[PDB]
């Protein structure tokens, strides 16, 4: 399994206490850090992440998760962690642009609110399967399954921030965080064995007066299995629900105050999820992982 | 008055009969133009402004209005009439971009579904108060006052066809075609002695499910004005409703079939304009003028 279904890796809570597998320094513990503010007396009750270990977290909502070096004569109290296993689905990865010809060759925009949803949503409106963004502000689309072209690059190098959104990476000059434009669309029909739904506008927060179906129809299936490797709903309002496509009965509702199972099956090949959102209030949203079965 | 409240004359009904006032040449009569396809016959019933006359008109729901000159050897049958008093309330005109610095320095974007109003649109999302279109596909962003710093060009020049809708201009090579990004909004506080307000998304044909309210408010007017020099709506479920501010009361509905009387007035300073949007059709739209009166 992938270790993170945010953007920030915010929800990340593996065990990595190294800034980098290779060549990297290790991490200060959370309940050693106080000389800093990020420690488990600010974060007791283990918010964050945080408690009695030295492992690679994102309590500041930065753009990734990272952690207390301790500082050699360098001034440097702190670095960002490399985590290769914690990449959201959907992130396709960190990539070089070397200028001409760059890498998505599609459409473009500058934005000085960008934020990867915006970018991806740009993209998909535009017909095109991959977002990419750069330096912050830039966001460039295009189908080209060769953007890996000019070579992959370590995700600290895409670290830029969002201009619109100083949680999330916007990859980096010379460097392009690329996105497959389904993320966060509101509603769609899937087939696959198994993939990844995430709340409308995902990474961002849920736009308000949302309605969104997607379908899941995976022909042969026997049984679905359905589980929720995020969840975040601010308002009962909020609603996720599953229904029988055959009959559109309600299988499962989950709000604010009602929490997604560690998993559950549907009996079914062919399930519509649902999503509705009250304009008062947007959260961090969700992702749903679906597994069909033969 | 202006004499087209649409991006590409459509409307124009006025009286030009040459190409040009300066430079041009005659145009045909449409009660003898046989030898091709527009002409009386083909639209009796005034279809398109057409009958008994030479006025430039655009029956072929074409960037501009036209006429048919008659051919000289040219290999040239009509051409597009530069009418200055057929240029929509909200388009500013058509400048000259001549590269760095350029005209609008905001933020811009590339689309291969580029309209006028998607141009609007981003504008108006990243705060900016002109959009501007250029060669088709290009759309550019700004709050800069002195964007007519290159010169201003003659219309004619701003016709290259947006790529997302081949009814309206965008602008030409070197030429930008600049519009103020209030045109279309989804509601409004209006505060000015009189202005016009246009369906949302115009000149786009109004989005799906739309629910606007534009609060004009006019402190000391004894009485306020308004008209409708454009009133396209297509379903009797879209509607146009007008509002006494104080007490919501609806003093005016028009839909696809009630037809907006030439003008009335409101004994009000305080009025909101409401505009509600059936799913299932889309249709021009409307513009509507209110001037306010002490
Ligand atoms: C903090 O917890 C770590 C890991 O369990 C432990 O090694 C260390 O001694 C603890 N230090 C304090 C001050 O609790
Ligand atoms: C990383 O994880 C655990 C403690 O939480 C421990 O087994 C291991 O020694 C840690 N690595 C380092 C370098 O401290
Ligand atoms: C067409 O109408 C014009 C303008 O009224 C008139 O001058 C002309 O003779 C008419 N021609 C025909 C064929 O009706
Ligand atoms: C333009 O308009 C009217 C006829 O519709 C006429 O008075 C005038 O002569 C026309 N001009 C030309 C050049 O035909
Ligand atoms: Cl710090
Ligand atoms: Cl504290
Ligand atoms: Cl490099
Ligand atoms: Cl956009
Ligand atoms: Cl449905
Ligand atoms: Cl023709
Ligand atoms: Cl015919
Ligand atoms: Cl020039
Ligand atoms: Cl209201």
């Amino acid at each position: 399994g992938p270790e993170c279904f945010t953007a920030n890796g915010a929800d990340y809570r593996g065990t990595q206490n190294w800034t980098a597998l290779q060549g990297g320094k290790p991490c200060l513990f959370w309940n050693e850090t106080f000389q800093h503010p990020y420690n488990t007396l600010k974060y007791p009750n283990g918010e964050g992440g945080l408690g009695e270990h030295n492992y690679c977290r994102n309590p500041d909502g930065d753009v990734s998760p990272w952690c207390y070096v301790a500082e050699h004569e360098d001034g440097v109290y702190w670095k960002y962690c490399e985590i290769p296993a914690c990449q959201m689905p959907g992130n396709l990865g960190c990539y070089k642009d070397h200028g001409n010809p760059p890498p998505l060759t599609g459409t473009s925009k500058t934005s000085n609110k960008l934020t990867i949803q915006t970018c991806i949503s740009f993209c998909r409106s535009q017909r095109f399967k991959f977002a990419g963004m750069e330096s912050g502000y830039a966001c460039f689309c295009g189908n080209n399954p060769d953007y890996w072209k000019y070579g992959e690059a370590a995700s600290t190098e895409c670290n830029s921030v969002c201009f619109g959104d100083h949680t999330q990476p916007c990859g980096g000059d010379g460097r392009i965080i690329l996105f497959d434009t389904l993320v966060g669309a509101c509603g769609g029909n899937y087939s696959a064995m198994s993939s990844v739904v995430y709340s409308p506008d995902f990474p961002d927060t849920y736009a308000t007066g949302r309605v969104c179906y997607w379908t899941i129809r995976v022909p042969g299936a026997s049984h679905i299995h359905f589980s929720f490797p995020l969840f975040d709903i601010r308002d009962s309002a909020d609603m996720v629900e599953l229904l029988d496509g055959y009959t559109h009965r309600v299988l499962a509702r989950f709000h604010g105050r009602s929490r997604p199972p560690l998993s559950f099956n549907v009996s079914l090949d062919f399930v519509i999820l649902y999503f509705f959102s009250d304009r008062i209030n947007q959260a961090q949203g969700f992702a749903v992982l679906y597994q069909a079965v033969k």
